[PDB]
């Protein structure tokens, strides 16, 4: 779905500074990604960043914190880390769906470098379906937002936020088109239940 | 693309009887199908056997201990080593299959008995998905789409042509389109194996 290009000024939106401390860098095994605080001392990230690792570090404002995988399943895109002594507060998920054309922001760590807010716009909420690959862990079907944005693998596990600073979903991929894929809040809810989070 | 319904008579084609001994049931600690590609070597679906330390291959309705010897999370097929496995290798077809061609899926639906599932080639296509971050599997694959009553138990099984040669490896089904299977082409399989030095 064609939407207007994202608003470049979003990088300087006050929501970015307000949300930034709760968006953290993840280093595993070396696999790199983004996560965010979802409750005190608990970080959500992409399962593929931490899969099978007993050696995960979370970085919040340039300082390392030991992390332990506490909720994980190969059939699920998201994972939860326990992070003792993690100062930043949790982010809160938005109750209702984002709307077509809405200004939104991807927050994360492109290239494993510094924090960057990536301006974005909601294209559409869709049912993303693939072929049933026999025995393949990945879900066959996911509720996602397609967003107009130039996302990068370093943003994986990072939140898509609305302008209120609430979390609309989790970045997990990109079209093979200036189009990112984001798990919806409802999709995340269902996945969390699966892993006992 | 739409093709005629598969020929039910294919179940009775002698080439099924001739190739059957070389098509094996796989149990791993998941169930699937495999086939002999060289003496004591069985090709199957990577997902049936991924990370598994306990794999049994059944050939004469007789169990054989198997081990995953070629595997990578980025590759859809795996090779099993199976000491003292009697049946001979199936041979891969040198030529691609055409639209409308009579073909047969050989495998073990539901982890039960050997069944030949009549099939027909729809098309050779590129199967593409989104770039799922951190997912090691191929974003694109050369496959045949086929018309057939496939089932997850068939995974890792050969799609054979009327010469009893292997066109590809059964690896999935369509969710929206009924009676539609996906089969990794011979070239796709060779290419993936080469990537991991197998």
């Amino acid at each position: 779905i064609p939407v207007a290009s994202p608003d470049p000024a979003l990088v300087n939106n006050p929501v970015v500074a307000a949300t930034e401390p709760s968006v953290v860098k993840i280093r595993s095994l070396v696999l790199e990604g983004t996560g965010f605080v979802i409750s005190p001392d608990r970080v959500m990230t992409n399962a593929h960043v931490v899969a099978g690792s007993n050696n995960v570090t979370v970085y919040a404002g340039d300082k390392p914190f030991e992390a332990t995988v506490v909720s994980y399943d190969p059939s699920v895109d998201v994972a939860i880390l326990a992070v003792p002594h993690l100062p930043p507060p949790p982010l809160v998920f938005a109750a209702e769906p984002a709307k077509t054309g809405a200004d939104v922001v991807v927050l994360g760590y492109p290239g494993g470098g510094n924090f960057t807010a990536t301006p974005a716009r909601i294209r559409e909420a869709i049912r993303l379906s693939g072929p049933d690959i026999y025995g393949d862990p990945e879900p066959v079907t996911r509720d996602v937002y397609t967003i107009r944005a130039d996302v990068e693998q370093g943003d994986s596990g990072g939140p898509l936020i609305d302008l209120n600073g609430q979390v609309l979903g989790v970045v997990f991929g990109a079209a093979i088109a200036e189009t990112g894929f984001v798990l919806t809040a409802g999709e995340v809810a269902g996945q969390l239940a699966k892993i006992g989070a």
